[PDB]
DNA sequence: TTTTCAACATATATTAGTAATACTTTTTCTGAAGATAAAATGACTCCATGG
């Protein structure tokens, strides 16, 4: 009623349309680690404003650590700025939120 | 020393998305006495040659 429920975080995906080489990504990222033997995907991160979405190998993604949209598509975009700037043309496609997590009292 | 705290932490459950692997299942799919008989016993006889 009048107290409002919160956003944690929202989930998405976005499909970059290439398939790139985890390995080759790895190598240039200041959030990055990869071992197949434990997890076969790269971690990418940002301290601002602080997500982590999620990386495939198959070029898609996974949106992790927004709070509201306003951050999700604006990093969203930005995680693929290392790629073309550093690995594939990976163009930003298929946004949709997963989920979205909500808490109040 | 002991006790209460605390505190640190870490699972625990949801909902996702992957993706990949590993791992269990399931579902085929084959590799008491006196008749009755069976056979060994034996005699009979056809039929063999030879002096």
């Amino acid at each position: 009623s009048g107290i409002v429920p919160t956003l944690q975080n929202i989930v998405a995906t976005v499909t970059l349309g290439c398939r790139l080489d985890l390995k080759t990504v790895a190598l240039h990222a200041r959030n990055a680690e990869y071992n197949p033997k434990r997890f076969a995907a790269v971690i990418m991160r940002i301290r601002e404003p602080k997500t982590t979405a999620l990386i495939f190998a198959s070029g898609k993604m996974v949106v992790t650590g927004a709070k509201s949209e306003d951050d999700s598509k604006l990093a969203s975009r930005k995680y693929a700025r290392i790629i073309q700037k550093i690995g594939f043309a990976a163009k930003f496609t298929d946004f949709k939120i997963q989920n979205i997590v909500g808490s109040c009292d």
